[PDB]
């Protein structure tokens, strides 16, 4: 119970960076002091990874030849696909990928290291590569062959072309963009601090999306956001949205939808997503869920007036055709960018993150030939 | 308001409390569960200290014996989990290749979402049996040979020896080969620990979170040893060349591979380990080397000194430099899982702040303009 | 001479097995058994009723193997 | 031609690269390693030098032949 001591190490720095900031009483998050809102109006996915990864916003060269790279790096190699043929059909999609994203690292790990060129290949070839290999898992799974890249679609409009063999509208593209840029990056999240830990032993970069991977898979940072769609099942129609909160008022010491809330209040990206959201139904037009949802977002303003931008996150990707079980997935493709641009920062100046521990165990035993106990 | 303080590395700086480990320092001092790590080293198994660090008491005959026999029954592999092995490249780092293959494990199990305590002795069994397995499975997987299947007659140190070399060991080697397993098994808060803490605390499967702990291992700061120990000594290539060869570092260019100021108890028991392997199976001239080298050693550093001898002792028994890292995984998975357990029970999520060294209220500024 | 003949067949071809391998892991297993029992059949078919041991052949073989 | 070709990229795990029917027997070699079609002049240049090593008279590997 030392003051020293805090769990979770909840109001303990562990790092400088420059690359994110939120303020929790406030609703502003920026990237590289720049508000996601101005981003989202104005920016690229990828654009957006190179302002957080290099520090400063593309120019025009610059970007097109960084996303002629991320073209040229997307196909993967047939020892990976047959690995993925190897998975089971029925293996959780986040494990696949921590496997997939291990597997990298056997082929693209001999390194060069303190040589400016190998930040760049690894970037590249992990935000090319992540989002081709989760597509290959959904259609290998089921018995289906993966959809390769396509060379004149753009990143966002090629994962989905990848998922369903259809071109997506061109909005719809825009829309998925913007998610993939709200979810980048969020300050020292737990998934962040695995990587940043992953990085301080000085592991390939390959491992470190690895480790996050799975840091990002467990449930209370892991996407919660299946569980609104399941919910949202639960209530049948519009009407019953009433009836449904107030039982669940009672409630099982439950925390879902951004629940953990660091931010105190109104994350922003969730309000860019609810418009994003309002304007991909009005176009594509609106599913009985999606009516269910809004419901449940009016019951809520009495809950709002004291005291889920996930929630919001699923209905939008189920829109765009996206399964439920490739969402934290989806998660980790943005993030890869935010976790990329840490692994460069911790390199710069480095040291082992080693920790100490408080015992409250015994001390001086001596060994007991075995005995009952 | 008040000062902020700021610890780089989260250097002396409490992440958690535990009973698993204490090390003083100073005082070289390793306890796993309050017993000194020499007392286990001479009359405990590998599995024996496992029981103890992951389940808190010294385990009873019939507690060992079932252990010991839900250990022997999954230490067999899946077909698909070898497959995808051969699918891996032949070239491919080993430690990059446990990562992947325990990841992969998850998806064939980890369908418990469990509280159940059986859920937690299920991995417990599974990973300790299959990662040892999988291991050997590279080593032979690489060269194109067939993976060699786990043997129930031979115990965990000498079935893993046998599946890497498909010869039967000497019971004195095994013997030595465990009691370095239980001394590589835990050491408090590392960082491979520390991030199986962290992959632990977000609640994934425990399978997820010995994969994100082997890729922290595998980095060369932390968990990578060896083969630059051994890399010297083919470099002095004589008893002869030792005494200038040390002095040339020492003089300039820097030796590779300190915990604590004190010698690691475990470096001490290691050299006796190594002495009487040496002297039992034969010395090699690389052994001689080593020796030389301490004893030059000790009169400039009176030292790093500590865990050198692994790699003396991993190479005589055959094990190869590649697979060095990997032999120290199938130890601490022991520890990693023992700390998944202590973590779960609290499980508060690790979300450290930050110090913003970055700018505010910046603009975004159009391409064309540049 | 029936057992022992039918205890020498038990053991299936490895090809048929990889194509065991090869069908989906939720795939219902009364399926699974047509396609293994069809397939028997493009290694094993050959002959006529005349010979009387193609009879018994396939008698041993398919209680052996299914 | 196809089958050196089909190793070079096996070996570094990359599918095989398949023949283009535009491509002349230079050209297709040389794009099966690459995956870029080759300038003209490089193909001819590359087609004359199969040509000087088609043929050298009674040699060790003729005569195993
Ligand atoms: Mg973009
Ligand atoms: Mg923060
Ligand atoms: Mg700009
Ligand atoms: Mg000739």
């Amino acid at each position: 119970a030392v003051s020293e001591f805090r769990p979770g190490l909840e109001g303990v720095p562990a790092t400088l960076s420059s690359i994110s900031f939120v303020d929790g009483q406030r609703g502003v998050l920026e990237y590289r002091g720049i508000s996601i809102e101005q981003l989202a109006q104005q920016s690229s996915f990828l654009e957006t990874a190179y302002l957080l990864i290099w520090g400063h916003l593309p120019t025009q060269q610059e970007l097109t030849e960084f996303e002629h790279e991320i073209r040229y790096h997307r196909r993967i190699k047939f020892r990976i696909r047959d690995m993925m043929k190897c998975f089971p059909d029925s293996g959780h999609p986040m494990d696949a990928l921590q496997a997939s994203a291990a597997a990298l690292g056997l082929f693209y790990s001999r390194r060069a290291l303190d040589d400016p060129e190998y930040i760049r290949a690894a970037v590249v070839r992990l935000l090319a590569k992540i989002p081709t290999m989760v597509a290959a898992f959904q259609l290998i799974r089921k018995g289906n062959d993966p959809i390769q890249p396509r060379d004149e679609l753009d990143y966002a409009a090629n994962f989905l072309y990848m998922l369903t063999e259809r071109e997506p509208d061109p909005v719809a593209a825009r829309i998925f963009d913007i998610c993939l840029t709200l979810h980048a990056e969020h300050t020292i999240n737990a998934s962040t601090f695995s990587a940043m830990v992953t990085a301080s032993t000085l592991t390939d970069p390959y491992a470190v999306v690895a480790s996050a991977v799975g840091t990002l898979a467990g449930p209370l940072h892991g996407g919660a956001n299946e569980e609104v769609l399941d919910m949202l099942e639960a209530i049948g129609s519009v009407e019953n949205v009433e009836p449904y909160l107030d039982h669940c008022i009672a409630t099982k010491t439950r925390i879902m939808g951004f629940g953990h809330r660091v931010y105190k209040v109104k994350d922003p990206r969730a309000v860019i997503l609810q418009n994003l959201a309002e304007q991909l139904f009005d176009i594509f037009g609106h599913d009985p869920y999606y009516e269910i949802a809004v419901a449940v977002e009016k019951a809520a303003a009495e809950r709002l007036s004291h005291k889920n931008v996930d929630f919001y996150s699923g209905l939008v990707y189920r829109k765009l055709g996206i399964p439920s079980d490739l969402f934290t997935p989806v998660f980790a493709i943005a993030r890869v960018a935010g976790w990329l641009a840490h692994w460069k920062e911790q390199l710069n100046e480095n040291r082992i993150f080693r920790p100490t521990q408080i015992y409250t165990g015994s001390h001086n035993l001596d060994y007991t030939p075995i005995a009952d106990r």
